[PDB]
Formats: C-alpha cells, structure tokens, sequence
C-alpha cells in the first residue's frame, strides 16, 4: 500500500494558499522525471501536522520553523527531524479593524489599555513579542535566542492587554482588538489588507530560527520513502521553484537556498 510504495510521498503543509499551489506545482512538475509522485495533507492548525507525521500518516511536512520543531519535540517528548531548509516568512504586527479598514496607521497610535492578540504556543508566542518589543510598544528583560512570555515584559508604558490566542486566530481577532501579530500562513488566505502592517519583522543572521523546514520521521533514510524524500529536496532547491516563490509570495516568504 501507499505508506510502503517508494515512489509516493505524503506531504502535510497548512491549507494552501495560490502561491503555495504553485510552488507544489512546478516541485511537482519537477518530480515526474523521477517517477515520484506527491499527495498533500492540508492541516488548518499548527498542533496537527507533527502529530500526523509521527503517527505517520504523512511522510514529511512543510509547515514549520525550527524553533516550533525543536519546541514541539520537546513538549511531545518527540524525535523529528530537519531534513532542509525552505523559506523564511518574516511575520508582521497588523492593525485592528473597523468595517474592514484600519484603525492606526502606526504603532504609535495604538490606544492605552488597549489589546494586542498574538500566538500562544511557546515560539510564535515569543516571536510576537519580540516584535512588539521592535515596534516599541513594550521592552523584554531577555535577549536574542532566549524565550519571551508576557512575564518577560519589564515596560508596558500603553498598558496593553496582551490577548494570547491559536496562531489560527490572530487574523480573526483583528476585528476585536487594536492590533495582532499574524503568522503569513494565515495572514494570506485570511486576506488581511498588507498595508495595515503597522511593523514587519526585520531578517538578521539571527532570524535562522524562524526559517522554515522539511520534517521527517528520525529513521527516515531508513524507511520505504528515504530515496524520495532526497529527491523532493533536489526538487525544492531549485532556480525554478525558488523563482515561483519569489514571484508569488514577494515579501512574505524568502527562498533560503
Ligand atoms: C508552525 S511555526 C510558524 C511557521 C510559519 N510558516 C512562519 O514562518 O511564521
């Protein structure tokens, strides 16, 4: 059956957006000359596709960062791993809403006592926080690669209400608070209106946490799917897939090969 046929992979990715089809595509395209062919889980949570992949109902995903991976292992006791590297997707701060149209027009304007939604799991929740430190809106007693919660804000001068919600509800928040901090794999199918990014997180050589990777099982080079799996990563670092995403998804996700 599929799960023991070499020449099929089951990837697990986040509901597809236009330029996530099309970059599947052309990676796609690419595999027939491999005889590979590829069949998609579409997960609509981030708790979902780690779970699947370690059950192994799927063969590999691509869905995630490091940080959330290294994270995920260590709340599930789990033994995933990076197989490669894929995009950075640097996150944004976008303003609340009213009849669809933007509150602020800065960070500046957002009101005292008002309420910022961002992620509750540990390394988005941390990353919006570091964001919100960068827009100026609170100071973090922690630095670089440690973690942040709201425990970690040391100045919150606008006493803002900070609201932690599934990754999955940010968007949906943005009616009802001032601002929220949107992962793009939901920012874009929600289609939040990129003008009302109040802050957009900037790309250092210490952003290599947030890049985004392909996971398997830990004995994955020992399994029915090992030689696949090899040729699915030839596929994605190519100049044709690499365009496709440039393309499509300019400024919200950045091929890192
Ligand atoms: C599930 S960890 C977050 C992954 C998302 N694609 C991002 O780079 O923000």
């Amino acid at each position: 059956g599929q799960k023991n046929d070499k020449n099929t992979l089951t990837v697990g990715v986040m509901t597809m957006t236009d330029s996530d089809k099309e970059r599947w595509d052309k990676i796609e395209e690419l595999l027939k000359k491999e005889n590979i062919k590829l069949k998609f889980k579409e997960f609509t949570d981030y708790s979902q596709p780690n779970k699947a992949l370690k059950n192994g109902e799927i063969d590999i995903n691509s869905f995630q960062h490091y940080n959330f991976l290294n994270n995920w292992n260590k709340e599930n006791k789990g033994d995933l791993v990076t197989v490669a590297e894929t995009y950075i997707s640097p996150i944004n701060l976008f303003s609340g809403t009213e009849n669809g149209k933007a509150k602020y027009s800065s960070a500046k304007e957002i009101p005292n006592g008002g309420q910022i939604a961002i992620p509750n799991d540990a390394t988005n929740e941390s990353r919006a926080l570091y964001v919100l430190q960068d827009a100026g809106l609170i100071k973090l007693n922690v630095s670089g690669d440690e973690l942040a919660t709201v425990k970690n804000i040391k100045s919150n001068p606008k006493n803002l209400d900070i609201k932690e919600v599934d990754a999955s509800q940010t968007a949906r928040n943005l009616a009802s608070v001032d601002a929220a901090v949107v992962n793009n794999s939901y920012a874009v199918p929600a289609k939040i209106d990129f003008k009302t990014s109040l802050y957009k997180e900037k790309v250092n050589e210490g952003s290599k946490q947030w890049i985004n990777i392909i996971a398997a099982q830990k004995n994955w080079k020992k399994s029915k799917k090992a030689a696949a799996i090899k040729k699915l990563i030839k596929a994605y670092h190519t100049d044709a897939v690499k365009k496709v995403i440039k393309k499509t998804a300019k400024g919200v996700d950045e091929p890192v090969w």
